[PDB]
């Protein structure tokens, strides 16, 4: 009931981004001087919602509502969206894309992440409805090519990347573990397990200099959300506690202040609004793995962060464009 | 004699990087469906070197070489290369682009603290040769603007970006601070002086979490250049001894440790090949604040680190149409 608004306003937002072609930003690399098109033709379907990753978790937010927030949403004008989109053509304009030389390493590694989580979305809601089934035919071939070039390049990844900007590691690989799972690829499992382990188990008193002015996740929490995922729940409940040993203080101190965003109509800046939605996010998830006290406190924390950016999420496009999909996930945390 | 073999090949990559096309790179944000044109239209200079800011990094490397080692160096190309480059007309096409206010935030901050490298260099050039007070007064209006854009900034900035990555603060203040000071411009100085101060003070006993991934530059060891050209010596060695204090101990373990490189063919991995030069080049500098152990370490630790990367700038575009300038960062330091 709370969640009635929230989905009509996620509705309107996700929808006009999806279709929404200006403004835009492209991250482009290219060998051929004729490959420089407007985004429409290069993206047949991820062209809107200011940049393609964007694009594409606007399209789970879409997907999600319409599994199981339907009763709250448009669901007829979502579907008739969906059609349209997710055409066999306009996915093969995508994949042809992907798979040119010339762009390799495109979207690395947050669009995979969130493409995956696009793809797992339209799979579950599949299994609940018709239409849902045409869409994840006609995306497996982009999906496929992510988990192939996961399965190439983590092998590669002697170091992790940490910081909590899109290229962040952990957010990425959350995803991916989940789909992964969920499709039982064993060999996408257990590489993502082993390269998280070897980054990160030595990991213990973290000493959490954040925020950073550009970052819309937190590196400790992040990295700490994909190990609950990795890890099984005894030896996380274990490495956690020696990962941040003092949050029942509420230390470090930075973690329990939700941070300042100096100025929305800055992009990098106003990422900061996405910090504290995906703070909220990340605490919630942690919560669950907590004892009674520090339990507690994580989501009174968490419900802090949330309430500081929720009503912000729409004060421009350089936040509306995606702050919709962070504010879902962390509204929709199973708290336990 | 042994810097004549290293400016001939910095010269042979950069004069290549700065009229080569393609592969390219661009981050470009428009709100215009017709502001999507070739780089050679839209960056009238600084179109080639695979994106605009090694462009603009590989012609301070020209500059450089020009000012100090042309006796090394193919002089008389370099200088016509950059007099058909720095005109008049071509530099204002670049402002054109950056002024356009759908552009705002292009470059921030590393094409910014470049372009004032760039420009300080040009500056002192232009002491000794006549051409380059020509390409200081055509590239000033630019200089003027990431000046003022450095100014309007830098007070929005709650917080430092410390990922050693283009987006580091520390490495576009500190061009920027020796910009400032030679300009004289207080207020630019006293900017990222009070921010510097603001986001890094009370950092100490750093836990140094690095490398990452695609990083070219240490955080912990750039943070530590821009103070020591912030603070006063004395401070500065006070607040170091604190910042690192197992150095002598050489840890933590992995600023001792030259980073691995485990494919050169990938845009993101060949970055490591500059974090162990720039590496080199932030422990030299900072071993001038050392006591004579630590001071001795640090510079044995630097040459390891250099020697590791030094011959592999040239594998391939990927690492040459940036690297030289970072190898060239580190040969300079005094």
């Amino acid at each position: 009931d709370p969640m009635e608004k929230f989905i009509k306003q996620f509705s309107f937002i996700a929808l006009e981004n999806i279709f929404r072609e200006l403004p835009n930003k492209i991250t482009h690399s290219f060998n051929d001087i004729n490959d420089i098109k407007p985004p429409k033709l290069m993206y047949p379907i991820f062209y809107g919602s200011y940049d393609w990753h964007s694009s594409v978790h606007s399209h789970w937010l879409l997907v999600k509502i319409l599994k199981d927030f339907s009763h709250f949403a448009p669901k007829d004008e979502i579907i008739k969206a969906l059609d349209s989109q997710f055409s066999k053509e306009k996915a093969e304009g995508e994949l042809k894309y992907l798979q040119n030389p010339a762009h390799k390493g495109f979207e690395r590694p947050y669009g995979w992440g969130w493409f995956l989580k696009l793809t797992l979305e339209i799979n579950l809601l599949a299994k609940e409805n018709d239409k849902a089934e045409i869409w994840a035919k006609n995306l497996e071939g982009i999906a496929d090519f992510f988990v192939k070039e996961f399965k190439e390049f983590l092998p590669k990844m002697d170091y992790p990347i940490r910081v909590g900007t899109h290229f962040n590691s952990s957010f990425a690989l959350y995803f991916a573990l989940e789909y992964a799972r969920f499709k039982k690829d064993q060999e996408l499992e257990y590489c993502i397990i082993q390269s998280a382990k070897k980054w990160f188990l030595s990991d213990k008193n973290m000493q959490a200099l954040e925020p950073c002015g550009d970052e819309f996740l937190s590196p400790v929490l992040m990295e700490a959300v994909l190990l609950s995922a990795v890890l099984h729940k005894n030896d996380f409940v274990k490495f956690f506690k020696a990962y941040l040993p003092n949050l029942e203080a509420k230390e470090p101190a930075t973690l329990f202040t939700p941070v300042s965003v100096s100025d929305r109509s800055d992009g990098k800046i106003a990422h900061l609004d996405g910090l504290n939605l995906s703070r909220a996010w990340c605490f919630k998830i942690l919560s669950n793995f907590c004892d009674e006290n520090l339990k507690i406190l994580l989501r009174n924390n968490a419900t802090e962060h949330f309430d500081k950016a929720i009503a912000h999420i729409e004060d421009d496009y350089l936040g509306s464009h995606w702050l919709g999909s962070f504010a879902l996930l962390a509204l929709d945390v199973d708290i336990l």
